[PDB]
């Protein structure tokens, strides 16, 4: 059974040659024998591969446009409708570019010349999806295709990625988020884009050198874009009960919305209200 | 008359070195002869000196915690106050976190031993703003000192930063985020952070070698942090009457906020447009 899974594969370092797509398959690589995306709308997309299947796709080594899958006749292979996001391979990949979660590329004999290997098929490291829109078909400008942008990560703190097992985890991310289906802790907002639901998972007591957060469940909240930054930057904090408060005029917002299966640790709480210029003393709210 | 310009100075590459503050000065690295921060709430801090000024300091090469300026005895040097974001240097560092200012790092003889130089003052590069917070000094915990932490910056196209003259330009965001004072042109918040206002600078047509777009005013929105994601993954669009639009449901939420300095070429807004999966068509708002 194949595990889906973001980031390199045990035994398979960047570099690693495979015969055919059966090989691909069993090492781990991709989901799948002839679709060139490994991907779920739900759970986001962890590979592809890049064997020039669209004549759209253009491949410039550290980065690649990358053309999407659907609207195809069977027997012609020309394209008959447009292509849309309901397509799992297509909607994963958009999931992966909202998550930040890295996408491995496998490059393939038949692609672009310079960057594509002479035979077989090489696994060439994990890329960011970076940005997707539609564009037209280049033999049928009368329909539509999906397209992505992605860029080779070359250091992986520094882009800001989320892998299965290591750098920050994706299980983190993905349970806070799932348990409060992208609603801002603060505001009470999801944000809606064309794939769906959309929110960022924010450390309470921050990651690193100086501060030492868990990189867990508990010292992380889901918020709205807007509401991560107030939080980061002074702007927003908690109380001991629960309370969300503004750090700048000292007025209380509301209560935390929070989850059963989301145990928030008060220390990490208290931690962050620490980090503000004058510490909240006892009766402030 | 000193010129506070953000990126690398023409003529003085990384590694550069020193003999004095004075050679620093007039080179065009720092504005200043002791004090520490080259900068100011309103444009951001373009240099930092780091020669041992607090024992708060930490310096791990590619990470620095860099402990700010205020609150010290001219006679004593021993901390008599609180540090606050009303002094400049501390206030530009922050704005520089906000904006993504690169920050000119030069390393002084006195400081930590295995990076600082033996004599004079090298020139080690461009690091980026991170996070900011308070903690208690050390020799005087009494005393709240703030902080920043500094990573340096490897490939400018991957940390998002932006220079004054090159890459992304940022005298191009200062413009468009200066016109409209922080607003959302969509939604029309102000984001207030501890040290002042917060937006994002959103290009309408998108860079690189895919889209091509201009980094310029005329191709850029000021926007909150939450519109600039739905702007970006096929959440709104803008029509040629300057009018927003809800992509998702075809539902008008109202006119663009608009400033007669910012002209808004519309060739940009219809090029957004057109990424979107079914192009409106005429009458469809
Ligand atoms: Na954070
Ligand atoms: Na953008
Ligand atoms: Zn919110
Ligand atoms: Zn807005």
């Amino acid at each position: 059974a194949y595990k889906r899974t973001f980031g390199h594969i045990p035994g398979h370092p960047e570099g690693s040659t495979y015969s055919n797509r059966r090989q691909v398959q069993k090492a781990g690589l991709h989901a799948h024998l002839q679709a060139g995306i490994s991907g779920t709308a739900k759970q986001g997309a962890d590979a592809i591969v890049l064997n020039g299947g669209y004549p759209d796709d253009r491949d410039y080594g550290d980065e690649i446009i990358y053309t999407g899958h659907g609207g195809q006749d069977p027997v012609t292979k020309k394209q008959i409708r447009d292509q849309d996001l309901d397509d799992p391979g297509n909607a994963g990949l958009v999931r992966s570019q909202l998550e930040g979660l890295p996408v491995r590329v496998i490059r393939g004999a038949g692609g672009e010349k310079p960057y594509s290997p002479s035979s077989g098929y090489r696994y060439d490291g994990l890329y960011k999806v970076v940005a997707h829109w539609f564009a037209n078909h280049e033999d049928a400008p009368q329909f539509r295709v999906c397209q992505f942008q992605l860029v080779k990560i070359y250091d992986q703190v520094a882009a800001g990625v989320v892998v299965d097992n290591p750098v920050r985890s994706a299980q983190v991310v993905k349970n806070v988020k799932g348990w409060h289906k992208h609603r801002c802790q603060v505001c009470g907002i999801v944000i809606e884009v064309d794939v769906g639901p959309y929110s960022q998972g924010a450390h309470i007591r921050p990651l690193g050198r100086k501060h030492g957060g868990p990189d867990v469940e508990s010292n992380m909240l889901c918020l709205c874009p807007n509401d991560h930054v107030r939080f980061d930057n002074g702007a927003l904090y908690i109380t001991d009960d629960l309370k969300v408060v503004n750090a700048l005029n000292g007025e209380v917002i509301g209560p935390l919305r929070v989850h059963p299966r989301h145990v928030i640790d008060l220390d990490h709480i208290r931690y962050h209200r620490s980090q503000l210029p004058n510490i909240p003393l006892e009766g402030s709210s």
